[PDB]
């Protein structure tokens, strides 16, 4: 029999698909049930509310659980990019089969025999300020409804902003990320803190960025250091 709280046990047998305190181990990553009452989550809740896309309408999201996450070795491998300027907690999706890897090795950098379709400023680690825009790569269904995703704080620093697909060979000098320019973004007038990351949580407007690419803005690493990830939510997808 498990100890682990019954939502710890649930997010392991869907993650798995041994026992359930034994794949919990292979993980290595401490796993908190966040309270539904407490300030992280209202911040959260807020965040989902927010930023769903007006373009992603096949479906909406219902939060069904809320997690704080603490990789092994992670406070030692994000030390030298804690103290960096410009960390923002930002969503990333993925289909379930791939959290165990995931939550145990990282988020890793596409290899380079993986194609660099979809990736518009080639492999890195990607992350969204808008909901959707990260939950549509969960490729839940009406079938399959229930998905998971990610927030991270990442530490962007400089970014190198730029609106049209561009497969960069090296970083500018003093750039530390790149950030795609969407035609819409969370109205930054709204940005709030938490624990010293900036949260943008803002209702989408928009930017008024034209000649550009991209629906919604998309931000990219190329240092699996520079990546910290805080939150992992259980979804409900309410298809319409
Ligand atoms: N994942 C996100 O939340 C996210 C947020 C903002 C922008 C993007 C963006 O362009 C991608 C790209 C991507 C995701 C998955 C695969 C993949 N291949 N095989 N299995 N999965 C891939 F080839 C590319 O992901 C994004």
């Amino acid at each position: 029999k498990s100890k682990l709280p019954k939502p710890v046990q649930d997010l392991i047998k869907m993650i798995f698909g041994d026992p359930i305190d034994v794949n919990y181990e292979k993980l290595k990553t401490d796993i908190k049930v966040v309270d539904r009452d407490s300030e992280e989550a209202e911040i959260i809740r807020k965040y989902v509310k927010n930023t769903h896309a007006t373009t992603h309408n096949a479906y909406d999201l219902e939060v069904i659980d809320i997690f704080k996450i603490e990789r092994e070795g992670e406070c030692q491998r994000y030390k030298p990019f804690k103290q960096l300027h410009n960390r923002r907690l930002l969503w990333h999706g993925s289909r379930t089969t791939n959290f165990a890897g995931i939550l145990s090795q990282g988020l890793r950098i596409a290899p380079p025999e993986a194609p660099v379709t979809g990736y518009m400023f080639g492999k890195g680690i990607y992350f969204a300020d808008m909901v959707s825009k990260s939950a549509n790569y969960c490729h839940t269904s009406q079938g399959d409804p229930i998905g998971l995703i990610l927030l991270g704080e990442v530490a962007l620093g400089n970014m190198y902003e730029l609106k049209h697909a561009s497969h960069i060979s090296k970083l500018p000098k003093g750039k530390h990320s790149v950030k795609g320019l969407g035609k819409t973004t969370p109205d930054p007038s709204a940005n709030i803190s938490l624990d010293g990351v900036d949260v943008p949580l803002g209702t989408g407007i928009s930017s008024g960025v034209n000649d550009t690419s991209l629906l919604y803005n998309e931000y990219i690493v190329y240092d699996i250091a520079q990546v910290n990830l805080k939150y992992l939510l259980k979804l409900k997808f309410n298809f319409k």
